[PDB]
């Protein structure tokens, strides 16, 4: 028996056998091993086996296959690079009384930063009924060390979750630290550090004659320190204006875009 | 004829054969088949073969090969994650009269949101010659149910397509739904719902003494309801100021950044 | 000897050999080659070999493996899709005198655009001590043809690098053109082209009563034309307010979000 060792064949005690090297190996966990030890590919990270025994790239969060079977950015329904209240939230927030507001917030992770958009809409009355001697509105979000929404927030927990189409995951998320405001950039503190805020002039109902100041706070003064409810990450949105004004108006803001350094 | 079956080979009808396992198969599509089938690799979604027969990961939109043969994000040339008018557009928009303005708009898909940058430059004359009794400028985009720009838009159709280097795709796109404003978040309506708008104070020619208000509208009020030309998605840009101002000025805005929840 | 050609084996002049097809080849580099060449997988771009000899997807910038070993978007210990000064810079910038300011700037690549966040803080005195009939503060970044920070810049070179956790890359970056402002969209010019800037009203210390104008310049008039130090790309941040105001105040800004079209 003459073999061509120059092409993957060799001996083992004068017994012919295919000399497999890289990317190749023998399936040890065969029903007939060592007798029947079929040769197969040696895979690792990023690759997996199809139900049909075919090798495929194992895709994770953020990726998916297109039509030609190529890998593209984007997710097949489930999307964990987006944390939100859903694009069209039912009353889900409290400003002065329970469920008096529809709060909209979409956090999209873009690596070291989070791109966000926000909008609020009262659904129980005019400003005068939600403020008192106050000429401001405040919506706050407190998160534990895992990025999980805490009870002492203005937003109801049920529909604050990762994206799933135009809705959210049926199951509550357990970790979103990648969406939290970076603690080195925005430390926890009682002192209002300029860098912790994003301050702009906005307009009630988009009306130029009805200006307001929107102040967004990352950690810092928006952190909860109450006994038993100390938050690690936090973020609040405050709208202020000249006392006496808009008393009869209905609180309704225009969508607002902003971004911040992420914790990880 | 001694075969150590523990190493890939086997005995089929007293004939030495290769016992192929996971990730390996026999090419039954060779000129000389099924009598002579070589051993090829078993591959599925995410994997392909180049001309040299080597295995490579099949990349789609958003991904590309690093000069080190690594998979990285981004397509310097053909890029389906960017719908724009090119960065250096020629007279391509109509404010008052044909081609009287250069309109620059870049929509960059960031998953659940679209990050965008906009700028406009009149190239035919001063504000007076483009408004009339109106102290404002409007640029609107109408899209069919597939995200294709409709005839009833201020922007011309030729150079509004997916990115390719610093220019556009040669072939007109047929779907950009993932770039369209989310209908649940921004419904089509005859009503000025605050959330459908983004409103900020901008400055003409970047001069602090020449303030203007910029109202970007998503769907809703910017939708086209005209018989035969009813849009599904739309966005408009309106710049307004005190009537009787900047009559001899050239309309030139600074670059503005905003983002919005995408349809998908 | 009989052989089953329909199963990967063939005859080369009476020599039994394995008929290698797509995705396979013979390792002709072994210590025993060119005679005892084992059979191995033919690999190309996107794929690499484990130390264990297994096949794995070769991941580059922007990608990484998660728990289940799947390919996911995101990079912790090395993110070349983020060029920053680190989230918590020590004095690292010069406004009037050396190290008199903590300049924070994060540039995150989002395909065709760079998403950015900026914030500055003086750490040596008040506004009067940094101005003098000025009524403004400027911070400029000049870059060479590779996107490498130049000497005639306000920011110290040391900690302006790609991201690594909450710090920077141990090694100085040699190319970041991908983070530079597009030259076609924002040309180099002694002329103040409206589109080259981004202008907004901000507030000192987030105090509604202490407004300022923030002018960001992409290339254009921010480019250095000095002999021997002629920048290719550049960006500047200029804060101006009404003369005579805020002389005893310390310069502190709120975080500012903005974006621009990238060079590549």
């Amino acid at each position: 028996v003459s073999i061509k060792k120059s092409s993957g064949l060799n001996f083992d005690n004068t017994a012919i056998a295919i000399n497999a090297g890289k990317g190749l190996e023998f399936d040890t966990n065969t029903s007939e091993s060592p007798d029947i030890n079929p040769i197969k590919t040696k895979i690792g990270s990023g690759i997996d086996y199809n139900e049909n025994g075919a090798m495929i790239t194992k895709l994770g969060a953020g990726l998916s296959f297109d039509n030609s079977g190529a890998i593209t950015i984007g997710n097949k329904n489930d999307d964990k690079l987006t944390l939100w209240t859903t694009p069209d939230p039912s009353p889900n927030c409290r400003i002065h009384s329970d469920n008096d507001c529809k709060f909209t917030l979409v956090l999209t992770k873009c690596g070291s930063q989070v791109l966000a958009t926000v909008a609020a809409l009262a659904v129980s009355g005019d400003l005068s009924s939600m403020t008192g001697t106050v000429a401001s509105v405040s919506i706050f979000l407190r998160f534990d060390q895992n990025g999980v929404l805490m009870e002492n927030s203005s937003l109801k927990k049920h529909y604050w979750n990762f994206r799933n189409g135009n809705s959210t995951n049926a199951n509550p998320y357990t970790n979103a630290v990648g969406f939290m405001p970076n603690l080195l950039a925005y430390p926890k503190t009682q002192s209002q550090t300029a860098k912790n805020n994003i301050v702009s002039q906005v307009y009630l109902h988009g009306d130029k004659t009805k200006p307001m100041i929107l102040t967004i706070t990352l950690n810092g003064t928006s952190e909860s320190t109450e006994t038993s409810e100390v938050s690690t990450y936090s973020m609040s949105f405050t709208w202020s204006w000249e006392s006496g004004k808009y008393t009869t108006e209905t609180f309704a803001t225009n969508s607002y875009t902003f971004s911040y350094i992420a914790q990880e």
